[PDB]
């Protein structure tokens, strides 16, 4: 019998977990964190295992301090929800006391950073982005931006950031923060990702393209771009395809995380640091000793010591919460063209081997799954199920040539992928029984999945899903259009042929529809109809449709991901 | 502004639906009880008997058929319609229980009662185009007869057979039969309703017969049609001033157990005479190991069988104090309505509420059944919660008289919602409630959605859930004993069909909606609810809506128990936090 009690406590436990980020260095000599727990951001010092409240009510975000900074600065919401923030000063001597800086009106804060003399952040008003100063003579507009931008980093009068500035490209600009202005940098084949100025005024970006990343310098003066060497090599012979994070430390050596293949690399001038599997963010260097954050399909967002791995500061888990999660790991499966697969497995504690499997299919499509800590997958294997997760082509993270394959071919290779993976899991003996899931796109998936090969699943849980292209390129506004258009080549054959609705009839296996009742990028209305056949071809399904349907709190998790469950808990006893 | 306690909520819940329930339904075999019990998370046939049950049934099942005393098998009743309700009937030799044989002469249709006395299945159904009765026997299957509505067979003996039958204007009759001519024979009363039957030793027909306001019982020949009233031995019977009758038997010893009510409460008499009985209500009453056992409940009491006169439980299922004391108690009031008729008006308060505080009117199903001094689950389930439960019997109500019943004829959401509004009144005025919601399954889902339609700003929100939506899809789709009781109930009027149906008002739904429904339910189907949220969507009302599975009216899983319970409460405590 199912425990629906006992699923629900778990799942309430890996919402409430608190989460952590590594912000910096500040006051004396302690670490700034920031952390969140069922979206409710706080801000702390941290030194030798206790930590203090910075701020009052939950925060948003803080800006990135320099080292050494004696104060803080707090972004938060000005309304119970509204897309527009104040700033707020507290000093690290005296935490828990706020300031308000009151010559900043509300706006949408998009990044910041705080020298200790100057706040230099961007935001979005009314009419524009703009980028800004704060100092004790006020308030300065440096420059307007021509799209959302962001401040990567400050060094005396060098100010550098990034920007979606046209193309789809994300393209590098820099200004000062004496006279402002703007100078752009464009990234020509690629993408820039992160940026940090260097003691000698060149700004260090991770240029991400459609296959390897690179580290270029950037002189501001003359716009020239070289390569950037590093004393050691293991930076380059790791062969990164994304650059997460860069910065200059005090010492002023270079600080690097970069990622292949679903997880991150620590390097300092290119030698690479021990780090604990899964994905980083920034490195800081404390008493001596190099700290980041961590996160992994098994891991909530903690705080660690390099190389070590010890964690700092990490939510609790009970302990049987945490031994039913148990390790993740890489294999590449085989689709039935050759290709290969990169595919992600969450192993349960609670699921014997083989056991009952999940294929939780990301959306997007244009998103990686990567080992990072996915509250669905937690609670999938919490709840005794095994989680294969595909990269099916389509997916981010894996060169150009991959995402751009599932273009002109929706519910073709892809789903084959998706296939595979399922068939591994069977074969490699991990599954005894395989059940698909997903939402947005992985909804869409399943739909598929079910119509197209029946017979492969046990049971279905379509989230948020697209049921008929066409319908939803009449229906739908312009980036979404284009969106329909590019994926189907622009034919209507394929947005009809590829469209689940038109095939409910080959639907053999209990489907569970999970749907927002007032999301206009999803509809409701073809879902209505999709029941209606359902019901009209006497097929058995399960329906939930509610309002107001991203997942942070609690009450997000019992609308979308406790049906989910509870349902697939319940197939697994049929 | 506190968050919902989602972790409690469904603990309570699942245990409330998880507590074992039984009703009493005969002696079989060698002096066993033959017992249909919730527990283990299904409903399932056990024998009880030396302090033991032995499970007779594997896959579990709806209900059985009544046996006659002594015999050595049970015939089990089961949906094999994942919920549409086409039962079937399988056999289990009580000296073989766990094997089971079905009965493929019988193809599945609605089974509706049926008696076995050991060589003759006698039972009544409805298939698309009938309600029948029907005899299963060692020469094969035969329609005894066609009925016009819905039919009941009541008992048995020789080859007579009785019954009670909704045949017109929401009036029972009775009706008789013989096993091997067959035949049809219906006697009706112009004073009021046969509420249930059984036949003495003599061959005549003893019946409850509900009149206006009152109740009693009478003999009837079932030779030529002739009625006079039954005076028993003793008399405390007739002091007791029963309003209703829930059931009676002969005993095999001759005599007559009869089982009466009045206020929401039964009691239980032998030949005439008081049997001292636990407070709430009781089921049939049968002779086992020389004494007297009947089934009992209550508000605060889940259903069990017990001994009597001592009252001393042979099986009951236990509930953990924390949710004992979510019940704070339960009272009668009597609440005046639109035309000064005195609403009679279970009220259960939480223990887990302030007063005033967060009230459910929640209304019940049928609507030929009443707000009693019974468990309910959801009522239970509210009360853990933190809401109040306030369960007004609307006219249609069984268990005041036949007057009171028959108001609804030709009336639905007419009268009965008014009531249901001058109990969310009465919960406001008399200072119970600090904020009123609406809730119902089934007819009671119906009134939601009639409340939240006909009189927007009455409740905060509304559940509904198996909810009629449309009476004129509704009758399309509806087998010939349905479409036989949505013809009485409206009055035989189509303009009633359309201007009561909830659908062609949508737009005047000002408060929040939870939808929840079976898709198999057969009885309210899904379709036109489906119909009802696109209205819903197109005319941009707040709703959400949940559908089960392989489920249909009659719930006998505790999944899909929870399935369509913890929507609503969850609906509910995220209501009250607004
Ligand atoms: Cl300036
Ligand atoms: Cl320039
Ligand atoms: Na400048």
């Amino acid at each position: 019998p199912v425990e629906f009690s006992r699923i629900v406590r778990d799942v309430e436990r890996l919402i409430a977990v608190e989460k952590y980020s590594l912000q910096g260095v500040v006051d004396g000599d302690k670490l700034l964190v920031v952390g969140f727990s069922e979206g409710s951001v706080n801000a702390y010092l941290y030194d030798g295992g206790e930590t203090v409240k910075l701020n009052r009510e939950p925060i948003n975000s803080v800006l990135d301090p320099h080292y050494g900074v004696g104060r803080v600065i707090l972004v938060r919401d000005v309304s119970k929800g509204a897309e527009q923030h104040a700033l707020f000063k507290v000093n690290t001597s005296r935490p828990g006391e706020e300031q308000r800086l009151e010559a900043v009106k509300p706006m949408r804060i998009l990044s910041g950073v705080d020298t200790g003399e100057a706040v230099v952040f961007t935001g979005a008003t009314e009419d524009r982005v703009a980028l800004y100063a704060l100092d004790g003579g006020g308030l300065r507009e440096l420059a307007r931006l021509p799209g959302f931008g962001f401040v990567s980093d400050i060094r005396g009068d060098l100010i550098a950031g990034l920007g979606f500035f046209g193309g789809g490209r994300v393209s590098l600009f820099t200004s000062n923060l004496s006279s402002g202005g703007l100078r752009v940098f464009d990234s020509g084949e690629g993408s820039f990702s992160s940026a940090s100025i260097s003691p000698g005024m060149k700004v260090t970006a991770g240029l991400e393209t459609a296959r390897e990343a690179r580290l270029v310098t950037v002189d501001p003066r003359d716009g020239s771009v070289e390569d950037l060497e590093l004393p050691s090599k293991d930076f380059s012979s790791y062969r990164p395809t994304a650059i997460t994070w860069l910065g200059y430390l005090p010492d002023g050596r270079l600080a690097v995380v970069a990622r292949r293949e679903g997880r991150s690399a620590v390097f300092i001038d290119g030698e690479r640091v021990e780090a604990p599997q899964g994905n980083h963010g920034r490195v800081v260097l404390w008493r001596g000793k190099l700290v980041t954050s961590h996160t992994s399909l098994s891991t909530p967002p903690r705080i660690v010591s390099l190389p070590s791995g010890e964690p700092l500061l990490e939510g609790g888990l009970p302990e049987d919460l945490r031994r039913s999660i148990a390790g993740s790991r890489l294999v590449w499966v085989e689709s039935f063209d050759g290709s290969r697969v990169p595919t992600y497995v969450l192993e349960s504690g609670r699921a014997p081997t083989p056991g009952p499997t999940v294929v939780l299919v990301h959306g997007g499509p244009f998103a990686e799954d990567s080992d990072s800590w996915d509250t669905f997958a937690a609670s999938l294997a919490a709840a005794g199920f095994h989680v294969v997760m595909p990269n099916y082509r389509g997916s981010t993270g894996y060169g150009e040539e991959w995402r751009l394959k599932i273009i002109g071919d929706p519910c073709g290779g892809e789903l084959e992928d998706v296939s595979a993976a399922a068939r591994w899991a069977r074969e490699s003996g991990l599954a005894s029984e395989l059940y698909i899931m997903g939402y947005s796109y992985g909804g869409y998936m399943t739909l598929c999945a079910l119509t197209m090969k029946p017979g492969l699943f046990k049971a279905g849980v379509a989230g948020a899903s697209v049921v008929d292209w066409e319908e939803m390129y009449e229906l739908s506004d312009a980036a979404f259009r284009n969106f329909i258009e590019q994926l189907t080549g622009g034919s209507r054959e394929i947005m009809r042929s590829r469209s689940p609705i038109n095939h409910v009839d080959r639907i053999k296996e209990p489907l569970a529809l999970i749907h927002p009742q007032n999301n206009s990028r999803t509809p409701l209305k073809p879902l209505l109809r999709l029941m209606g056949e359902l019901l009209a071809r006497g097929k058995t399904f399960e329906a939930h449709i509610i309002p107001d349907a991203a997942i942070n709190t609690m009450e997000d998790a019992v609308k979308i991901l406790l049906p989910a469950v509870f349902f697939l808990a319940t197939q697994r006893e049929r």
